[PDB]
């Protein structure tokens, strides 16, 4: 009853944002964080601060865990929003396409509302506990079963040793990459991909995905097959249920997926 | 009669725009066959689009000849005055697995010279076309030459499954990052738009790269063999389409250390 009303507000703040992003891009500035491949723009900072604003205006006891700010906070919180203000910043800057806003609301640690907004295609994926998962308002259904050898898979090949990359190439139908965790994960949710791996995501990179995986019967675990703490990064996979185990075993086999060189 | 290029372009665009009405039905009744091996796919979508275009050609340009993927091309010579090259669905695997990330490729060569080219991104309804003497366009929005992109500042795309893993690693190290759409025509347009620095296909057929000649010409792109030579539009060859400022570096990374084949 209440989720539906908070959802309307979120969907509304997301409508205002279509009208703000053009201006932000028009005046785009770009900085590096940890190294030259780690980008941040005023688009990331401003979407985030404006959400911060929204929360302060309508839910000021709700807390925010977000990418472009310090997050010294607890293990604990009743109302928690996790936000990736732009997921796919390299894609934003390099391509001005294939990036999204990721948002997720947790109530007493339980995911309740999730948003992955593909702003370049004006496609909003949302998940609402009690109602379902939607893409621009049409109900998404559990994808068909996909075994690994019938599935396209997606992952960052530069962060794994090449033997494991090759085992992954050999077991799956093919390999693609979108370059945004939220959008590669939505492909799994839609059934276009069998699995998306990210071996070092941050909580904002994967926060919306928990509710989508639950409502659509996906598997979403660490690369050791365990539950992921929504509050803390872990190496993670989101997968069709019929290829999940096969990917984990390949990832873990022959000394594991990490670089040795 | 005798037509201007603009008249020919008007015909093609409308035929392409008309295919929007046909495709939803073909996709809902989608059936797949195999070609060279179990994963070399062809669908009723590929076959109907190419059949309708051959019939469009017999209707409007009866002297014109068709070089296309889903038929034999034994009768195609180098003497041909009016030739179309078609990939009816470029990215069939994507059509089958995703119903996204595939396109229709067409190009017209007058006496061996590219005059008209089309990469129709149907799932998104974006028509990229290039018309000699007019320019290149994405939905009638004119495209211009992309900014210089050094490899180290550029995203690149290639099939990493078909190359020496060492070359792959070198390609990763030297570029800003890696991405893959999975249709040559679509990965090529990302280069034409300045979104990727380069796309490589080490074994394209003529129809995978036919439209791209004129786009590279109109937009100042480098489009060459992996040896840096001209490509024969009639015969496949290993190929790169690239921003100007990163083409040399990519080709040297490819040919380094005995080259990019898995056995070197
Ligand atoms: S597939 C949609 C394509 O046009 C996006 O830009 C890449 S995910
Ligand atoms: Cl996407
Ligand atoms: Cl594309
Ligand atoms: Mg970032
Ligand atoms: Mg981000
Ligand atoms: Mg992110
Ligand atoms: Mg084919
Ligand atoms: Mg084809
Ligand atoms: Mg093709």
């Amino acid at each position: 009853k209440t989720l539906q009303q908070i959802d309307k507000l979120i969907c509304s703040w997301l409508k205002q944002i279509d009208n703000v992003i053009p201006q932000l891009i028009m005046e785009m500035t770009t900085e590096t964080k940890r190294h030259r491949f780690d980008l941040v723009t005023n688009v990331d900072k401003q979407i985030q601060q404006q959400f911060q604003q929204f929360l302060a205006t309508y839910f000021p006891e709700h807390q925010l865990l977000a990418e472009e700010k310090s997050n010294a906070m607890i293990t604990e919180i009743n109302h928690l929003w996790i936000m990736d203000p732009i997921d796919g910043t390299a894609n934003l800057v390099k391509q001005q396409e294939d990036y999204c806003i990721i948002l997720a609301y947790f109530y007493e640690g339980k995911p309740m509302l999730s948003y992955v907004y593909d702003y370049p295609h004006k496609k909003l994926y949302k998940a609402i506990r009690g109602e379902g998962a939607f893409c621009n308002g049409i109900k998404m259904e559990e994808p068909p079963s996909l075994k690994l050898e019938d599935a396209i898979i997606s992952f960052n090949a530069q962060v794994m040793n090449l033997d494991t990359v090759q085992d992954l190439f050999d077991a799956s139908f093919s390999y693609r990459l979108v370059g945004a965790c939220g959008l590669d994960s939505m492909r799994v949710a839609k059934g276009q991909f069998g699995a998306h791996i990210n071996t070092n995501p941050k909580p904002w990179d994967i926060a919306a995905q928990f509710l989508f995986a639950e409502l659509l019967n996906l598997k979403m675990t660490t690369l050791d097959g365990k539950a992921i703490d929504h509050l803390k990064g872990a190496p993670f996979i989101i997968s069709n249920k019929a290829c999940h185990e096969t990917v984990l075993k390949i990832l873990n086999a022959n000394g594991g997926y990490q670089k040795y060189r």
